[PDB]
């Protein structure tokens, strides 16, 4: 289907090679940066991208899929620059990030008027830019499926249709809000193989995670690094196992990295004694290493960073 | 010099003129806004501001208190160039706009360390400029009082004790959270008369309004023109009632009119019979010329225009 890259001429599905499927370059609250930019540091911020993205592309990361939409603190100028810095692929995602409810701004606006939001930003462009949304993302978590999480949802459903997008998901692993993303994008007519369910990697349940592979649509280990949620070697046991059921084909893994973080759980204090080794070549460093110890091969590990993502985006 | 200009110089808590308490040049969501710009129009935005403005001098508004914060879109280099352009007394604040949850960014830190950013725009600057803010602006409504509603509140207080600066509230007519407000900021060392609970005049219970009056703080009769909270006679009729009881001294009136407001519930085409009258200049049309029509004099008005704004930054 071709895929839309930040500031390129565009690529087709089949040549996006080895790729990262959930990392941010940076992450914030828009309102908070807004009114308090001396909270922040864009060329400390710029940097910190660009060692990351430079010496991941070493490892042989040819393309790179970020999905921080509004909520996160998108920025298409700032990814921009990365791309014309480090020469990589990056792929940009529309949508809508929220627990609870939505802006005051969505107050009695029907869920069409969302997915036009959606559909501005993969037609016509990405804040006023040329660079065009290659994806969708929407959340859920502890807060379950609200009723304004619910309306983002269906304006996923509904721009996938008019624009064959694929969807990404974040979800809590402990709450089913992944398996609803599901069933809800499903029923609306989605196409469960365009579907990325994330954050299953921050449980053990082999059980659950089975259910939405079983359905069609990808599950996500996306959150190697970050202790907090479950630990590496235990990620590892997990995906481990996964792979040995011969789920490689729904299997996508990454990171969900932040070159900078303002969040209060990711201070530049606290990221050292919670999750230290938590980087963007966490994989290259350790699983990816461990899974060919336990006799995995080149073959699967090509079938989770290569095939599954080309499946994905085609 | 002692309450902070937008644009100029700071001045003392006399000679403010006739003030409008409660005015909004234009509000929007920060997340939408940046994320999708081609929603919005400044071009627009700007004369309509200006114009307003203008037309508020006109009858006398020598000064304008504009509690647009964090949430609500505030701008304070957009403040600029509509007070360059009529030359208005224009007094910016800080603060945090919320109904249940703070931005990601806030949690785990806590409410000690939010009320450092709200003194870095009262002594510093808003958003890195040389403006100051003259007051801090929280929030609360139908949801209630929530923990994070409840620290922000508890943060204003801190603010007030270093700064000096009052207190502008917005609250929920029909579910106390206006008298919660109260009961929360007097504890925290807070000057009850460097209090506002803003909103009570969207409800005709005399009773639950005098509650907060008969505490030191100062009532707000701020929503003219809005008639979805309250039609303007029945508006009219309950100030007049409060006078008559000599609440004059604690009474604050304004429109709470949004130049530009981004909420979906305030669209272009469902402007007449929603609020037909809605503008910033809607009292000096009607209510002021019906209370003088019924007994109240000159010095009254002055006092709830002029001098309780005095108290209020003193
Ligand atoms: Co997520
Ligand atoms: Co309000
Ligand atoms: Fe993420
Ligand atoms: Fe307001």
């Amino acid at each position: 289907m071709r895929i839309p890259l930040v500031g390129k001429d565009s690529i087709e599905s089949k040549d996006i090679g080895f790729t990262l499927i959930h990392e941010h370059l940076r992450v914030f609250s828009e309102a908070v940066r807004q009114q308090w930019p001396h909270l922040y540091n864009e060329d400390e911020e710029f940097r910190n991208a660009v060692n990351e993205v430079k010496r991941a592309m070493q490892f042989g990361v040819k393309t790179i899929v970020d999905p921080t939409v509004m909520g996160l603190g998108r920025d298409i100028r700032f990814m921009e620059k990365v791309v014309k810095a480090t020469g990589i692929n990056l792929v940009a995602g529309t949508g809508i990030y929220i627990y609870i409810d939505l802006p005051f701004y969505f107050l009695n606006r029907s869920i069409d008027e969302i997915a036009d939001l959606f559909i501005h930003d993969i037609k016509e462009g990405i804040q006023g830019t040329l660079n065009k949304a290659g994806f969708v993302k929407i959340a859920a978590d502890e807060p379950g499926i609200t009723k304004d999480v619910e309306k983002v949802i269906r304006a996923a459903a509904i721009a996938n249709k008019e624009t064959k997008v694929p969807i990404i998901t974040h979800s809590n692993a402990h709450n089913n809000t992944g398996l609803e993303q599901q069933r809800i994008l499903t029923e609306e007519g989605v196409d469960p193989g365009k579907i990325l369910i994330g954050h299953l990697g921050d449980t053990d349940n082999i059980d659950y995670i089975k259910k939405i592979a079983d359905k069609g649509s990808f599950i996500g280990l996306d959150r190697y690094g970050l202790d907090l949620f479950l630990p590496v070697d235990k990620r590892n046991e997990t995906t481990l196992r996964l792979i040995k059921d011969g789920y490689s084909d729904k299997i996508m893994i990454s990171h969900d990295y932040c070159c900078t973080i303002d969040l209060g759980t990711a201070k530049p204090e606290y990221k050292p004694k919670l999750a230290p080794r938590w980087s963007i070549t966490l994989i290259f460093e350790d699983t990816i290493p461990f899974l060919k110890r336990n006799g995995v091969n080149e073959e699967v590990i090509a079938t989770i960073f290569k095939e599954n993502p080309k499946k994905f985006f085609s």
